[PDB]
């Protein structure tokens, strides 16, 4: 009955039938994106209308289309032809991954470059990399991928250990033309293998690890109803799944006595970008938006009990569309479980004689995605004390190059002749806030140092200041770790028992933002990544910080266009966009497969409750 | 046999006998500190000599003494009389906690102040707070404590809910004189109770939490030999305990193939300070050094299985001295266990078809201490991949005041009439480094942004720079989150297979350092806390960042005095001192007992290994 339920196989099959009957899904068509639309604001009309948004690619060169369909009524709501030179290309199709390698294998320039290196074409894998927008006028309005080559010595070899540097090609995947092959010189192909399951490399496996057994003999503390509605330790929320964003959290609320109090209306990772800092023309164009260009949800892993998720696990298996509109289940794509989280509160009092200890726990909602060499785990955490936390776990295989003789200021050496270019991993969290309702505002809070003098004669005082962000043009903010800068989202019309507005405080990790020159192509296309915090006024069509069509879009779409409207955000329906990321100088220990590194953010209640919300937790 | 073994009851009883026979432990004497000395550098002589350092207080006014004794030989090595006006007072004695309240209860000025407030003297608890050094010339060379009052309505009442503001007293605990009583005006005593075990405040306890069972059916993966030597998943270390510092880690090393490779010679939290930012004369002197003034190890809790430590726990029960030289066991004062820590590494490869997942785990060594209203957990973590992490968990009850009518820039309101002054919690980690041996150096690493132009035509390049710290005068460093600043400790004489110096990278949380005016008394006494990182040349007697006698010391001791020697630290035996802390603006949710908040730091290998060190972890 819930409008926030996961898409079903039957819904997707109906979408397929509707599109087919409307003449929109002929043999030349491919679905590049399909997802359910959220209910519009003011859905208190009980009018169930399940709508789906579809991007339809055409492999014959005809214009792609954006289509909205109602599965409830069986109708096409709207269908628009896209001019991709203007608004951007559609996301990369899984079936195009192989097309780049296949087209290059018959190109005489490519074969000549491989022949000079004595590389057998049958052993050469080509990574299908997004193109961006640079100096090549012939690419405007064409669907381009760029290819970088890696050697596989045998079918189970890790090709990443064998980059073919000095060589890059550009391909038009619709007309099936290789537009350019650039060969800047012969680099030795690094010869050491990177096969992390080869006993020669691992040595004998440890026999010293004894099992850790995590069980719940009475089952878990959370309940799941209607497929995707979670209730856990006063929390309530709906777990959604979208092929672009992955796991999406809806209607996060906390039951405080008799009242269900909303906190966040929608939480998602709405974009991520990996920019490379190597100035070599072989890679200086390389910036991939895993979310906006490739769609991280379609590459979600099936998670194995005992390996990926340990404990008493409840799974969800989301359904997505394939390129022809058939429903495809991602079996066990989402893990949900609770975890012990150490001490919650503790005090032994010298005067009352009372000794008190309580344990903490968290609810975990997670999925793992794989796009080429990189793998990421996305983790949402809910804690007993009202804290909400997100954490990204980055692992997989670092993207490699040759390591030049005489060194490099922009590449680290991992193995003889093997390099790893510097890069960043930058995420955008989109938090459609609803602190006790939709009337919200953001304050920036800084520590204030005070000078010794009158009223502060011993020079010990310090304070803080809060600055209300009142319009979008002043709501683009940067971090300041040295002044302890945080941001508070509050509801000025909802007060705690001390007559102060209820609020939540956002704690950032204060990692560096986008390092590229502000005049660069990537700074224009990933403008969101140049600042730590953006606040916009909610609007139905403002979904992604980069715009709807990221692939080969020339720049400026998304957040910089939204905030130009300079809307009132002081006590309004607002959305917080938080940029956070890792800056990766690869280390030898990252090779041949990288141990997890993490980054994230958290929100803690700030006068939201009238006292500690975990006084009613029992003593274990 | 190990020189790093925990002190035994028999050793402490021998110390007592030696001191007694030497005439040093008469009825007027109290042991204020007793601890075992670490072996001197170059202990490869196998000459076992267990030495103990003792601070001896005299309750009759005679000069205190510092004494070093050899329990192996049964001799006093040295005994020095202390001039406390010059070098500082001895740490606070547990038995002085009650003396402040008892002395005030017979002082006519104190009784007059309580009578005006209609407070029964039998219900008034007095916190025994360290005095610091301010404007009062009569305090120099006297042992002073300052008292702040709290009402207990009944024996099990939380007195912290009932601060008596506007009133402070100073007491000489040796001459037993109340030197000053300051009454700045009547504030209402806040009336709401803060009894977090009262059903009226908690409401009915949750019945929704189902058990989480963590067991190890084959026992834990670590071994303990010689009482305190740990081996776990290639890690080796000794767990020490000192009454001032608490848990101390010695000889941290990692078995890399056939070689035991040292990493850290000694790791400890060598000081912590809690400065208050309230300019009221009632509290503007308030700064307590829990480690240096009160000794956090003597207040370690006995940790309960299933409540404080969950899982298959191995306990240590350290032995300390009481004030008369009798050994006292802290039963179950240290928890040790391993914990699952999620995914270690994961990759599903599109070209090789290999799907690979490994799980992480960490070894946990922890203790919990309670000093008055505050409780802290100290956690050391060792991870499979070579990471070392420290985390402090702060909980307990916030220190309270009245909340003034008309508000405050330096106090937050927690309940009607009840305030909580702003403050910080700042720690100093002392890391006596031994990266592959004692020839170490520190580099500061900053991200380097590059301008678009020749050699960087697309404006994407970024780099990093490393600055070697060569002498102590240039080794006082501050954080810079915006440039991704970290510090690398390396061994220039020990190289990995790529011919690069092996190293470890220190990752700070980049929280604000000491906020007080640089001209203040606390900035002089806690100078370590004004900067994020200090590097000194190792010396036997340079143990604490604040000096040996912190209580009522006038300032400048410790790190600022050490670095004035301007010693060579480029490829030498060096010690890293890292300042890190929390800045606490108390929130309503911190009351009446505070949920845990955390802060810490970590060190990750940086080309220490020749590849990932966890390739030999099995597949679970
Ligand atoms: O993460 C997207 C870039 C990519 C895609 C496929 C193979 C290698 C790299
Ligand atoms: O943490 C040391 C300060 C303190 C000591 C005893 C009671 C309250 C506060
Ligand atoms: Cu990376
Ligand atoms: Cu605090
Ligand atoms: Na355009
Ligand atoms: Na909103
Ligand atoms: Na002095
Ligand atoms: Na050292």
């Amino acid at each position: 009955a819930s409008p926030f339920r996961l898409a079903s196989a039957g819904e997707i099959s109906e979408v397929q039938g509707i599109l087919r009957t409307a003449g929109l899904l002929g043999p030349e068509k491919r679905i590049a994106y399909l997802g359910v639309l959220d209910p519009a604001r003011g859905a208190g009309s009980e009018a169930e209308d399940r709508r789906f948004r579809v991007f339809i690619h055409d492999v014959s060169g005809a214009r792609p289309q954006e289509v909205t369909v109602s599965v409830t009524n069986g109708t096409v709501i709207s269908a628009v032809e896209l001019d991709t030179a203007a608004t951007g290309e559609l996301p990369v199709l899984e079936e195009e991954f192989e097309v780049v390698e296949q087209l290059l294998a018959t190109d005489e320039r490519w074969l000549k470059a491989l022949a000079a290196r004595n590389l057998d074409v049958s052993k050469v894998r080509v990574a299908p990399l997004s193109a961006g927008v640079f100096e090549y006028a012939e690419e405007r309005g064409r669907r381009i991928l760029r290819g970088l080559a890696f050697v596989q010595d045998f079918p189970e070899d890790s090709a990443w250990a064998h980059p073919v540097d000095g060589l890059v090609a550009y391909v038009d995947v619709v007309s099936k033309e290789v537009t350019r092959v650039i060969d800047t010189g012969v680099f030795p192909v690094p010869a050491e293998h990177g096969n992390y399951t080869d006993p020669e490399l691992t040595g004998p496996l440890r026999t010293t690890q004894k099992p850790i057994s995590i069980t719940q003999p009475e089952g878990p503390s959370f309940t799941v109803t209607g497929g995707n509605h979670i209730e856990w330790e006063k929390w309530s929320l709906d777990v959604g799944f979208d092929v672009r964003e992955g796991v999406v959290l809806h209607n996060i609320a906390f039951r405080d006595g008799d009242r269900l109090r909303p906190i966040i209306n929608r939480a998602s990772i709405a974009e991520m970008v990996v920019p490379y800092g190597d100035p070599s023309p072989i890679r200086s164009w390389q910036n991939y938006f895993d979310t906006g260009e490739y769609l991280v949800g379609q590459y979600a892993n099936s998670l194995e009990l005992g390996c990926d998720c340990l404990g008493d696990i409840t799974y969800l298996s989301p359904v997505i569309s394939d390129a022809f509109g058939n429903p495809r289940e991602i079996r066990n794509g989402i893990c949900m479980h609770e975890e012990d989280w150490g001490i919650l509160a503790k005090h032994s009092d010298l005067w009352s004689g009372i000794n008190y200890t309580r344990r903490n726990r968290r609810m975990v909602i997670s999925f793992f995605t794989t796009i080429g060499n990189y793998d990421y785990g996305f983790y949402w955490y809910l804690y007993l004390d009202g804290t909400i936390e997100f954490e990204a776990k980055a692992t997989g295989v670092v993207f490699t190059s040759a390591f030049p003789e005489g060194g490099s200021d922009n590449i680290s050496q991992l193995a003889p002749g093997l390099g790893a270019p510097f890069h960043q991993h930058i995420f955008s969290a989109r938090l459609d806030m609803a602190i006790d309702g939709f009337t919200n505002r953001v304050e920036e809070e800084d520590v204030v140092r005070q000078t010794m003098g009158p009223g502060n004669e011993r020079g010990n005082a310090f304070s803080r200041k809060r600055t209300v962000l009142t319009r979008e043009s002043e709501a683009v903010r940067e971090a300041d770790a040295r002044t302890g800068r945080t941001w508070i989202i509050s509801n000025p019309e909802s007060k705690n028992r001390l007559n102060e507005p209820v609020g939540y405080k956002l704690h950032a990790h204060n990692q560096p933002t986008l390092l590229a020159d502000p005049g660069s192509s990537i700074a224009r296309r990933a403008a969101f990544a140049t600042k730590d915090l953006w606040v916009t006024r909610y609007a139905d069509d403002e979904r992604y910080p980069t715009g709807d069509f990221v692939n080969q879009h020339s720049g400026g779409a998304g957040l910089p266009s939204y905030i130009a409207q300079d809307r009132d955000i002081d006590g309004q329906d607002i959305v917080v966009w938080h940029t956070f990321g890792l800056t990766h100088f690869p280390r030898v220990e990252d090779w041949p497969i990288m141990p997890v590194d993490t980054v994230g953010f958290k929100l803690r209640p700030e006068g939201f409750f009238d006292r500690s919300p975990v006084l009613d937790v029992p003593a274990n």
